[PDB]
C-alpha cells in the first residue's frame, strides 16, 4: 500500500525522501565479491569506500538510494544491510536479471523465472530475509528469446505484488519500444515501468512517446557523458518538463562503488571523471536546472514525489 | 608430497583408497544454490540426498571422490563439507573454470586468473578455509580465445602448487590435443593433467597417443551411455576402452569415474529425474557394475586396485 520494502526492513513512503532510483552498490557478477573480495582491495574497503559515497550523498541531501543490482550482477544484499546502517541512507534491492545470466538461469521457463523473482519479493533473498522493492530488467535493442522470458516474468511478479518494474535498454536503437510492447501484451500498466538509459538519446519525439504512454522516462547516465556534455543530457529534463510530463521524470547517477564486470581498473577511471559520484545529481543537475528556471516544487515533485509513487507498491 | 587438501582438512595419500575422480555434488551456476535453493526442493532435502547416494557409495567400497564442480557450476564448498562429514567419505574442492564464467571472470588477464586459482589452493575457498586439491578446465573442441587463458593460468597454477588439472572435453572433436599443446607451452607435465569426458569417443588411437605422452586418461562417462540424444553405445562398449588401454600397455594412465550429481541446475528441468530413473545406482556404478564387468573380462585384481586406487593417489599427490 504505502509502506516499501528496504534492506533494513519496510519504511513508509514519507521516510523515503529524495531518492535516486538507478544506482548500485557494487557491480559485479553472482558469487564473485564472497569468492574473490581481493579483486576490491577488501570486503572491508570496498563497504567503506561505499559508507563515505553514501555519507556524501546524504549531506547532499539524499534519503533513499534503489540498488538496481540484480542476482547476475552480484548482489550482495548483506553488503547493502551493512552500508545501509552505517551510513542511516535507505537501500532498496532489486530482483530481476541484467545481461549476464548463467546457464542455471538461462535455462529456466517463464513460469520458473516468475518463481524466482516472486520469491526475491515475497519471501526474501538468500536466506536473509531482506525483500526486493523492484524488479530490474534489461535487453539489448532487438530483445532476445531470453530476455522476451524475463521481461514477461517481471510483469507477471510486478502484476502480483505491484512492485514496480525498472530497465537497462539501448537508447540510440530506441529499446524502450520493443520493451513497452511487450509489457502491455501480459496487462502491465506503463506507470509502474521505468525505461533507463534514457538520456543515452538525443531523440526527444522518441522520449515524449513513451512519457505520453504513462511510462516513467529514467535519466540516470548524466554523468556517464564521457561527445555530449553533461549539461546537454540534463537539458532533456527540462525539455520533458516543458512538454508537461515532469510526472514521468526519474533522475539517477548509475554509480557504483566496486565494478568487477568490466575491465580491470575501470573504476579509478569512473572516479576521476565524476569525483562527486552519487551526489553527481544533488550537487551539478539540480543547481542547473535551477538556474535554467526549473522551481523548486518541480524539482521536490521531481526526486521526492515521482520516486514515491513509483515505489509504492500499486494494483491500480 | 604426502598430503592432500580435503574439505575436511588435510589428509596422507594413504587415507585416499578407492577414489572417484570426477564427481560433482550439484551442478549448477555461482550463486545459485543460495538465492534458489527450492528449485532442488530445498537445500537441506539436496543435502540428504548426497548424504545418501554417498553413502550408497561408501557401501561399496568408495572412500574419496573428487568434486570437479568449480566456481561457475556453482560450487558451495561448505555443503560438500556438511555432506562429506555425514558420509564420511573424503571431498576433494576444485578451483578453476568450466564452461560459463560470468563477465567478472571473462574479463580478467591471465596474470588475475592465475592469482584467482592460486587464492583457492593456497588460502581457502571464499572464507571457509577448506583449500582445493585440484584445478579444473574446460574447452569446447576449438579453444576460444578466453579458454586458452584460463589453461595458461591453470598450468601456472599448478606449477606453483604441484596440484594436478583435470580438462572438460569434446572427446568427439579430439579436444584433448589443443589442450594438451597449450599446457606443455607452459612447462606443464603431462602427468599432471587428466584429459576428461574421453570415453564419448571410439578413437583408440587419439586415446592411446595422449597416453603414451604421459597424459591420464579420464574415462567419467560410462554411466551416461543409456541417456539417448548422443551416442547410441552400451555403457558395456564404453567399459571395453579401460580393457583396451589396458591391453596397450597403459594402465597407469587410466582414471574412471561417474560424473554423478545430485542435483543439476544448469540443464533443463527434471534432468535429474531422468538420469536417476536410468542409472539407479549413482556414483556407486562403477564399484558395484563396472569393476565387476572388467573382472569377469579378466583383467586382473591387482590391474583394478591399481586403477582405482593408485592412480588416483599418484595423480593428487602434489608434485613438482
Ligand atoms: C550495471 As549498468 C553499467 O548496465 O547500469
Ligand atoms: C558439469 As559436466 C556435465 O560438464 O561433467
Ligand atoms: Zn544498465
Ligand atoms: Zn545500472
Ligand atoms: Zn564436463
Ligand atoms: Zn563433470
Amino acid at each position: 500500500g504505502d509502506r516499501i520494502n528496504t534492506v533494513r526492513g519496510p519504511i513508509t513512503i514519507s521516510e523515503a525522501g529524495f531518492t535516486l532510483t538507478h544506482e548500485h552498490i557494487c557491480g559485479s557478477s553472482a558469487g564473485f565479491l564472497r569468492a574473490w573480495p581481493e579483486f576490491f582491495g577488501s570486503r572491508k574497503a570496498l563497504a567503506e569506500k561505499a559508507v563515505r559515497g553514501l555519507r556524501r550523498a546524504r549531506a547532499a541531501g539524499v534519503r533513499t538510494i534503489v540498488d538496481v543490482s540484480t542476482f547476475d550482477l552480484g548482489r550482495d544484499v548483506s553488503l547493502l544491510a551493512e552500508v545501509s546502517r552505517a551510513a542511516d541512507v535507505h537501500i532498496v534491492a532489486a530482483t530481476g536479471l541484467w545481461l549476464d545470466p548463467p546457464l542455471s538461469m538461462r535455462l529456466r521457463s517463464v513460469e520458473e523465472l516468475t518463481q524466482f523473482f516472486l520469491r526475491e519479493i515475497q519471501y526474501g533473498i538468500e536466506d536473509t530475509g531482506i525483500r526486493a522493492g523492484i524488479i530490474k530488467v534489461a535487453t539489448t535493442g532487438k530483445v532476445t528469446p531470453f530476455q522476451e522470458l524475463v521481461l514477461r516474468a517481471a510483469a507477471r511478479a510486478s502484476l502480483a505484488t505491484g512492485v514496480p518494474v525498472t530497465t537497462h535498454t539501448a537508447a540510440s536503437q530506441r529499446g524502450g519500444e520493443q520493451q513497452a510492447a511487450i509489457f502491455e501484451s501480459e496487462g502491465l500498466s506503463p506507470s509502474r515501468v521505468c525505461i533507463g538509459h534514457s538520456d543515452d538519446t538525443d531523440d526527444l519525439s522518441y522520449l515524449t512517446a513513451l512519457a505520453a504512454r504513462g511510462y516513467l522516462i529514467g535519466l540516470d547516465h548524466i554523468p556517464h557523458s564521457a561527445i555530449r556534455s553533461w549539461q546537454t543530457r540534463a537539458l532533456l529534463i527540462k525539455a520533458l518538463i516543458d512538454q508537461g510530463y515532469m510526472k514521468q521524470i526519474l533522475v539517477s547517477n548509475d554509480w557504483l562503488f566496486g565494478f568487477s564486470s568490466y575491465v580491470t581498473n575501470i573504476m579509478d577511471v569512473m572516479d576521476s571523471v565524476n569525483p562527486d559520484g552519487m551526489a553527481f545529481i544533488p550537487l551539478r543537475v539540480i543547481p542547473f536546472l535551477r538556474e535554467k528556471g526549473i522551481p523548486q516544487e518541480t524539482l521536490a515533485g521531481i526526486t521526492v514525489t515521482n520516486p514515491a509513487r513509483f515505489l509504492s507498491p500499486t494494483l491500480r
